[PDB]
């Protein structure tokens, strides 16, 4: 019954892209990346199960969430299309370009954003992934969330985010409890079982920022293990969190122009 559902996040020329969603399974994260990109036709995201309204909420384990993703790019996916994917989603996004090559579906490439292969470290709890989490998605004061009640919390990203063109479509009261509810979960996801398994017999471009603790930037060049062809590093501003906002995301969608669409 349940599934994945694939969202168009820009309104024409050039190879496409289909991103898989970090932990909470939303796009959203992704809409500003979309609008600044000018190299690439069509940009999807695939949403997790269960985040609609009136839907039954679904926690699926990291495999079926890889399942629901191929199933949901397979309609669009193969030549002229990359998997892309940030934090989590970079994780989804290599097992789900795997799972579309055993099914006779080749992506042009897969584009994984600033993080490496070994997955980071991730009710004062509940609030602070609220706050750094989604409340950096909306360009919000992290720390005033923090010290806040996490119903007020939740509360001042609706009132961010009801009346803004890019995400009032979706972004409701009970969306956002989905998606934290589907976060914490997936933020629970073994870092064992997430690691890369096999080579992936498509071009591989990571992006990664330049702010790293030096134990996580020695980590991104173990992208080699798991490419079985071309595998090429692009620096890119900000840190892990802001590289997807303003003012960085412009100069990160020049790069993925750059290196990755159509000139």
């Amino acid at each position: 019954d349940p599934t994945a559902k694939l969202v168009r996040l820009n309104p024409g020329d050039g190879p496409g892209i289909v991103f898989a969603p970090p932990a909470g399974g939303t796009v959203l994260g992704y809409i500003e990346l979309a609008r600044h990109l000018k190299g690439f036709g069509e940009i999807h995201g695939v949403e997790a199960p269960g985040l609609g309204a009136g839907e039954t909420p679904v926690y699926p384990s990291f495999e079926e969430m890889v399942q629901f993703c191929s199933d949901s790019a397979a309609g669009v996916a193969g030549d002229g299309v990359y998997i892309g994917g940030h934090s989590l989603g970079g994780h989804i996004a290599f097992y789900l370009a795997t799972m579309l090559l055993d099914r006779g579906i080749r992506p042009k490439g897969l584009i994984i954003l600033d993080t490496p292969p070994r997955l980071g470290d991730i009710e004062e709890t509940k609030v602070f992934i609220l706050a750094m989490g989604i409340g950096g998605m909306l360009d919000q004061d992290r720390d005033a969330l923090k010290d806040l009640p996490y119903e007020e919390a939740k509360q001042l990203l609706l009132d961010r985010a009801k009346n803004d063109p890019r995400v009032s479509a979706f972004l409701s009261e009970d969306y956002l409890d989905r998606f934290l509810r589907l976060q914490m979960h997936q933020l629970m996801y073994s870092r064992d079982v997430v690691l890369p398994q096999r080579k992936l017999d498509i071009p591989i471009h990571v992006f990664r920022t330049k702010n790293h603790a030096p134990e996580v930037a020695r980590l991104f060049s173990a992208w080699e293990n798991y490419a079985a062809g071309e595998v090429t590093f692009v620096d890119i501003p900000g840190d892990h969190a802001t590289m997807l906002r303003a003012p960085h995301v412009s100069e990160v969608a020049q790069l993925l122009d750059r290196h990755c669409g159509l000139p």
